[PDB]
């Protein structure tokens, strides 16, 4: 029930910008940020470059920091991470919706398809956070303030941070924070990622995993480990013949959508054409169908300093020591409390634990079934169906790496 | 050895008889199978029990002579066991059937029954009657073939029935029996085993079996994941073994790589290969999609068996069968011989039934391989080719 209290900061969202539910409105926004945040990163990159990140992590972390911002800083956050798209809702409210979305998204239960949230903001031992910033982050986001001795044992903290992401990401993401990133002037830094585990609902067979070639953006030749399989999946052929396909995970609430353009016909043009609408409209039109599926095995890693993107985008004040309005952290007072940096790392390795061979007796399909050869650059999304929240996003343009 | 097995005895690590025999059976099974395959089309069904057959004719042999008794020891591969005589086979076959149906205690239900339907008015050798009612537990039952043939065929068919817990009915066709009929030997086997690791209903979906060279059809596939003995042999041929609860009875599957003609594999079958496959199998962690289906097959053994070698036996002017009806050879030949089998695979387990019947004097006339095997004895009980899981 509505408990996260707030003072005199609360910004008013404009009265403007399929049931009526907080989590749905929230997810609708989160998706709009994500799709755009991606359209930018993308446009900045090389066409032959893999891209992988968790928008739901970013969008989540910043909305927590925001629990302690005010005046111009607060507006800016809410304006960048689209939370104001939720017509009429006051800023404080946003956190309640978050709680609600967070409740039914993370836990130690059910069909082992895991989701562990690593979102934490480290500040120097010379920072006493507002007693409420505290209670509410812990409650609504399940996080801490975590005082680190940034000035003295500067490197020790840096490490200590990284030595913490690893233990939560079961050792996979480690050096979330890079080299010259932390020094004596690291008042406070924000780290976050999401680790996820899950097994295919219809695993591929290693025995059929061949060695066909991938057709890059410019290079037209690459040897990838292509996985073979035919079975029933939600699929569809959309505008300009773009193929959309969904491969559910055992933990049903989570799936993996991919989008393949006709005869290459540039992932780029298809990348530029996006919107949560073009997207949902796509997702709506998928019906079960029996077909052949090809997919390379792939592992992609990406880490970064959000700063550069988030400012170009509109989130400046949070970073300016001169403009950052951070009342939530009265370590001392106005005392230029701003945000040093905020890090994110994303990891997805894709397989066929692998040895589980596969046998099928007495299946004899239509000689005329649609196929799906992902031997070209494609998009990747990892959605959470009942919640309708885009958790990761990606582009696989080089599935060889050798 | 004590069994006073008599008349017509013909005569042609490294020794254990019962095995030599099981193995002998097996070499017959594959070959008989191969001919059956041939009169049949590669994408049609085939289910049978080359164990019942070996038996029904093993007990017929009892009363055959000269050229008959010979051809039978040869085609049913009896002259492969060594350093023994024609009358000894039944001693072994007797102990095989002894060690076979007594196994697993109260897990796997494997059971057999044999019986003779002889005419009421005739007198049969008292030895025959005993040696049969002894080595193979077959008690003879007096039927009126001359006055009312039909009702006898009925009563006969209905024998097979309570024996096969309801699955085998029309073993004997409507026009098989007649007034001239002397005897009718019969075997029936039954088995109902539970899967050591059952499939669950919740997980079973209805795939589409678009029939090759034809129309659309509706399949019902089960699925489960677990540890099993498997191996992917030469040419892509997958070979999986499914342990039944009665740990010694176990179904074996053989599927060719992504449909590259089964006939090709059927044509290279021998108990050697089939032994090798089973030999080099290895316990894998894997996923299975077995169709839940039911199939019934039936046919006359006559034709194939002739091509195989049993000619004399089905000939009016030469089948040497003196010891049956005691007095003489009369017109003792086999006008025909029939078989009918039944398979039912499902979440819980598998169910097969079979019954062979030989008539003495009367009138004349895709996917994969399945295999129910008895491990210790190495006896292929039932066997077949599945090519239509939907069947409604």
């Amino acid at each position: 029930r509505d408990i996260p209290m707030n003072p005199m900061c609360i910004y008013r969202s404009p009265e403007k910008k399929a049931t009526n539910r907080r989590v749905w409105e929230l997810s609708k926004a989160n998706s709009r940020f994500a799709t755009t945040f991606y359209q930018h990163l993308a446009d900045s990159k090389n066409d032959n470059d893999n891209i992988f990140l968790s928008p739901l992590s970013i969008s989540t972390a910043f909305a927590m920091t925001k629990l302690g911002a005010c005046n111009d800083t607060l507006q800016q956050l809410m304006e960048v991470f689209k939370f104001d798209t939720i017509s009429e809702k006051t800023s404080d409210q946003i956190h309640f919706f978050f709680a609600k979305l967070n409740c039914r998204l993370y836990r130690k239960a059910n069909k082992s398809s895991k989701l562990v949230s690593a979102n934490r903001l480290f500040g120097d031992k010379s920072l006493t956070f507002n007693e409420t910033y505290q209670d509410i982050s812990e409650l609504v986001y399940g996080a801490k303030l975590q005082p680190l001795d940034f000035k003295e044992n500067a490197e020790q903290s840096r490490a200590a941070i990284n030595k913490w992401v690893s233990n939560k990401t079961e050792g996979r993401i480690t050096d979330v924070i890079p080299s010259e990133a932390i020094n004596e002037l690291t008042v406070l830094v924000l780290v976050n990622t999401i680790y996820f585990k899950g097994l295919w609902k219809s695993k591929f067979s290693p025995e059929n995993t061949r060695k066909e070639l991938f057709y890059k953006a410019d290079g037209e030749s690459c040897s990838a480990s292509m996985m073979y399989q035919e079975g029933k999946f939600r699929y569809r052929r959309v505008a300009e013949g773009t193929q959309v396909l969904e491969l559910p995970f055992k933990g049903d609430d989570i799936t993996m959508v991919l989008i393949l353009p006709k005869p290459e016909k540039s992932l780029a043009k298809v990348e530029k054409e996006l919107t949560p609408e073009v997207l949902q409209e796509w997702l709506d039109e998928l019906e079960e169908m029996m077909l052949v599926v090809h997919m390379p095995r792939f592992r992609i890693e990406d880490g970064f300093s959000l700063k550069e993107q988030l400012q170009d985008m509109g989130l400046v004040d949070l970073f300016s020591p001169e403009k950052s309005k951070l009342p939530g952290i009265v370590a001392e007072g106005r005392d230029d409390l701003y945000v040093s940096d905020a890090f994110h790392k994303a990891f997805l390795e894709v397989n066929e634990a692998a040895s589980t061979a596969v046998v099928i007796a007495g299946r004899s399909l239509n000689p005329n079934r649609v196929t799906f050869k992902a031997n070209r650059p494609f998009l990747v999304f990892i959605r959470e169906v009942p919640l309708n929240t885009i958790i990761f996003m990606g582009r696989v343009a080089n599935p060889c790496v050798k």
